C-alpha cells in the first residue's frame, strides 16, 4: 500500500505515498489492465470543495487556521445558497497549476509552477472569447520565446450555458478529402474543417491552412474568427545537411495550444480552458509528419534520400524518421523558437519525478504516454517504473461539442 | 460482458470476451495502474480445481468435452492427487500446455508462431549431467545451422519445493561480464553477478569481452554443477555494417539463439521450474537493448564517434542516428550469414494480424503494450496505435526468484 518504483538503468528506488490521496478511478481492475486504452447536484459539490480548500490551505501552511475555517464556512454557505460557488483568484491559480502538476500523461511538468494564468471568467460573448484568445496567443508566443499559459473562461452552470472552444488546438491546419480520393492537408482535421466550411468559412484549400476559431459563449451557437496571421508564428522546415529538404514545402506552427479539454477544480468544471506550452520535437516530426493517418511523408523523404525501400529490414523508415526529426529541431532552433528534444525533455522529467517524490511523496505518471514515440529505450524514462493514478485538480476529456450542442 | 479495443490508425475495433476466463491478478486496482512495473509451495487443496480447469480446456480444444475420455481423465487425476498429492500430465497435455503458455504470454510479440513449438519431454531426467545432455540437444535442434526452430525442453515438475530442477543461467547462451578494479566492466554488465558465481564454482574465465558462459545446472534440489556448451553448438554472428567498413573493427558479435532458461512454466497447477525455451531474435533486442542500453555494452558513443556526428548537444539526435545504424548492421549481419532474424516492422505487423485472428477465433488476445511496442521507432510500428488489454490466462510462464538467493547448499 506504500509503493516503490524502480529505475532499472540506475537502480534508484522511490517510495510513493501520494497515490493514497487518489480519488477518481483508473479503468483498471485486479483482473485486467487498461493502461493502453486511449480514453477510459448540490450534495456532491461541497465535499469536492472541501477536499480542494483543504489542500490549498495546507499548501500555504494555514491548515486549520481561522482563515481556513472561515473560507470553508463561506463556501459551504455559498453552495447551500447558490448551488455553486466561485474561486478566489489565488485558488484559481493554484488549481490550474496543480491540474498541470497532476497530468500523468505530460512529460513537461517540471515547468508546472511557472504557468501564467489568465482569468477570463468575466467573459460573456464569443467576440470576448476571441479577444482573450488573441491575447493568450500573443503572450504565449512572445516572439518565439514561448511562455506557458492558460486562459480560463466561465465555469459550467446548468450545462446549457457552456463555454466551449470547438477547435481541438487553437492553431491547427485544415484537412480536405480530395475528389481524387486522398487527403489534402491534415487528415486529423477533416471533420472539423468541414464544420468550418459548413458554417461559413471560405477555405483556401491548401496543405497548411490555419483553421479559424469556432467559439461558443454561454451555450449559444459558435462563431467563426480568423486568428491574426501576424500572431501565428510558423517555422519553415529545412535540414542542416539536405538542401532538397526545403523543397518538400513543410512547415509547422510554433505554439502547441490545447483547447478542448475540461479543467476540474474543487468540483467546479471549466469547459473552456485553452492552455499552451512549447513543443517536444517528436510531436511534430514523429507523429504529425510520419503517422500514416497524418501527413505521412516518410516514403517521400526516403525516396529523396535514395534509401533501399525494397525491404523493411533496411530500416529505411527508421533512417528517414531520424532525419525528419533532426530537421524539425534544427528549424525551430534556427528561427529561435522554443523547442525541446525528447532526450532533454525526458531527462527533465526524471529530475522532476525525483523532486516530486522527495517534496510531495510521488508523481503520477503514464508510461505509455511519457515514453517518446521514437528511440524509446535510449531515453531514461523507458527504464523508469511509473505509477499511474488520478489526482484532482485535473484536466479531463469531454465530448466534442457538435455531438452535444442543442443547435 | 463485452470489452472493445480500438486501433487509432485503422479505426478497427475488436471485442474481447476472453478476459472473462482470467484467473490470476494483474497488480492494478481501480485506484492505481501498475502497468509499467517490471515484476508485479502449493498443497493438495487448491490443486484439483487447477487440474480440472486445465483438463476442461484441453478436452474442449480437442472437441471431446464431457466425453468418457474426459470424465475418466478427471477421475484418474483426482485419485492420483488425493493419494500422491500431485499428478502427471500425459504427453499430449504437456505439449498443449507448453504451446498455450506461449500463446498466453502477453509480453511476447512473436506469438503468431505459438502453434509451431517443438516440445522436448525431459521429465525422465534425474541428474545435472542428464540436464546438460538434454540442453545440448535442444540447442542443436533449435539452431539447425542457422535456420532457427522454436523449442522448449521441460524438466521434472516441482514436488515439495526442496527438489527443484533449475537452470541457474538466465539464458542458455550469454556472455560473461567482469567488474574491473577501476570500476569499468569487461563484457556484458548484466551478467556480472552470475559470472562471479560461475567463477566461484570453479569456472576458468577467459576474461574477454564475449566469453560464452558455462551452464550451471541443478537437478533434484542438489547443488548445481558447471558444464561447458560445446563451442561447435554455439552459433555466433560477427557484426558488420553494409556501408561502413570500420564497423567490423569494433569487434562486435552476438549469438544466434535467444533461449530463456530461468522462467517457471505453470500447467494445470503443476510448476515446471526448469523449462528452457527458444525462438529467434527480433533485431532490436540486440541492436537497441543489448548494445545500446547504458547499463549494457553501451556502444553508442564509440559508434557515433566513428560516424563523426555532432556529439556536443543531444538535439543533433546523434544518439538516434547511431542507434539506427547499429540496428541496420545487426539485421544485415544475421541475414548475410543466413541466421534467422526478424526486424521490428515485420514482427509488429505479424503480431497485429495474429492479434486480430485471436480476437476472431478465441475471443481475445492478452497483450502488454509496454512490452510489445519496440524500443525504437515506436509510433511508426502498427502496435503503437493499437489498444490492448492485459490479463493473465493459464497455462503461463512466470518469473521465479534467482536460485542462488533461495538455494539451501549441501556442500
Ligand atoms: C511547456 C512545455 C510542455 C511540454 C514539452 C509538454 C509535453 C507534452 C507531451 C509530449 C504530451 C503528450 C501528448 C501527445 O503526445 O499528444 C503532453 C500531454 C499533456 N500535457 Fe503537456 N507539455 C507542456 C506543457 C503543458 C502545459 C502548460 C499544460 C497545462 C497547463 C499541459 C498539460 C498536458 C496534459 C493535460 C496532457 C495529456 C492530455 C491527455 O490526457 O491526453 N502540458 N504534454
Ligand atoms: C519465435 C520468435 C520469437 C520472438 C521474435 C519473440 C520475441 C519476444 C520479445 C521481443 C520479447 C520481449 C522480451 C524482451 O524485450 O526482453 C518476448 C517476450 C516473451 N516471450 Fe517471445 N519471442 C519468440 C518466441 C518465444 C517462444 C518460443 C516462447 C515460449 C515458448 C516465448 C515466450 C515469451 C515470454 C513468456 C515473454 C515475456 C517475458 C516476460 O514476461 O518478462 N517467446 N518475446
Ligand atoms: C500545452 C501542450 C504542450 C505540448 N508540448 N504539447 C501539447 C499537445 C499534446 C496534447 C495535450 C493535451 F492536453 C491533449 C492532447 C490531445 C490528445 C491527442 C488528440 C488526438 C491524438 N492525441 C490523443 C494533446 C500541448
Ligand atoms: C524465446 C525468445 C525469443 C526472443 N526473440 N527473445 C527472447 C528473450 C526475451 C525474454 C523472454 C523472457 F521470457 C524473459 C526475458 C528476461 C527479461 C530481461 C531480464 C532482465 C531485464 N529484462 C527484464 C527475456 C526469448
Ligand atoms: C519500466 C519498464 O516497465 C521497463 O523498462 C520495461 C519497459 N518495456 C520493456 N519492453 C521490452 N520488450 N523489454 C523490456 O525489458 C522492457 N522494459
Ligand atoms: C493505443 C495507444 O494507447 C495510443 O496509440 C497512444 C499510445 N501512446 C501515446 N503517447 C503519446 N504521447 N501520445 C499519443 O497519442 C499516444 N497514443
Ligand atoms: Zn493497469
Amino acid at each position: 500500500r506504500f509503493l516503490k518504483v524502480k529505475n532499472w538503468e540506475t537502480d534508484v528506488v522511490l517510495t510513493d505515498t501520494l497515490h493514497l490521496k487518489s480519488t477518481l478511478e483508473t479503468g483498471c481492475t485486479e483482473h485486467i489492465c487498461m493502461g493502453s486504452i486511449m480514453l477510459p447536484t448540490k450534495d456532491q459539490l461541497f465535499p469536492l470543495a472541501k477536499e480542494f480548500l483543504d489542500q490549498y490551505y495546507s499548501s500555504i501552511k494555514r491548515f486549520g487556521s481561522k482563515a481556513h475555517m472561515d473560507r470553508l464556512e463561506e463556501v459551504n454557505k455559498e453552495i447551500e445558497s447558490t448551488s455553486t460557488y466561485q474561486l478566489k483568484d489565488t485558488e484559481l491559480i493554484y488549481g490550474a497549476k496543480h491540474a498541470w502538476r497532476n497530468a500523468s500523461r505530460c512529460v513537461g511538468r517540471i515547468q508546472w509552477s511557472k504557468l501564467q494564468v489568465f482569468d477570463a471568467r468575466d467573459c460573456t460573448t464569443a467576440h470576448g472569447m476571441f479577444n482573450y484568445i488573441c491575447n493568450h496567443v500573443k503572450y504565449a508566443t512572445n516572439k518565439g520565446n514561448l511562455r506557458s499559459a492558460i486562459t480560463i473562461f466561465p465555469q459550467r452552470t446548468d450545462g446549457k450555458h457552456d463555454f466551449r472552444v470547438w477547435n481541438s488546438q487553437l492553431i491547427r491546419y485544415a484537412g480536405y478529402k480530395q475528389p481524387d480520393g486522398s487527403t489534402l492537408g491534415d487528415p486529423a482535421n477533416v471533420q472539423f474543417t468541414e464544420i468550418c466550411i459548413q458554417q461559413g468559412w471560405k477555405a483556401p484549400r491548401g496543405r497548411f491552412d490555419v483553421l479559424p476559431l469556432l467559439l461558443q459563449a454561454n451555450g449559444n451557437d459558435p462563431e467563426l474568427f480568423q486568428i491574426p496571421p501576424e500572431l501565428v508564428l510558423e517555422v519553415p522546415i529545412r535540414h542542416p545537411k539536405f538542401d532538397w529538404f526545403k523543397d518538400l514545402g513543410l512547415k509547422w506552427y510554433g505554439l502547441p495550444a490545447v483547447s478542448n479539454m475540461l479543467l476540474e477544480i474543487g468540483g467546479l468544471e471549466f469547459s473552456a480552458c485553452p492552455f499552451s506550452g512549447w513543443y517536444m520535437g517528436t510531436e511534430i516530426g514523429v507523429r504529425d509528419y510520419c503517422d500514416n493517418s497524418r501527413y505521412n511523408i516518410l516514403e517521400e523523404v526516403a525516396k529523396k534520400m535514395d534509401l533501399d525501400m525494397r525491404k523493411t529490414s533496411s530500416l529505411w523508415k527508421d533512417q528517414a524518421l531520424v532525419e525528419i526529426n533532426i530537421a524539425v529541431l534544427y528549424s525551430f532552433q534556427s528561427d529561435k523558437v522554443t523547442i525541446v528534444d525528447h532526450h532533454s525533455a525526458t531527462e527533465s522529467f526524471i529530475k522532476h519525478m525525483e523532486n516530486e517524490y522527495r517534496c510531495r511523496g510521488g508523481c503520477p505518471a503514464d508510461w505509455v504516454w511519457i515514453v517518446p514515440p521514437m528511440s524509446g529505450s535510449i531515453t531514461p524514462v523507458f527504464h523508469q517504473e511509473m505509477l499511474n493514478y488520478r489526482l484532482t485538480p485535473s484536466f479531463e476529456y469531454q465530448p466534442d461539442p457538435w455531438n452535444t450542442h442543442v443547435w
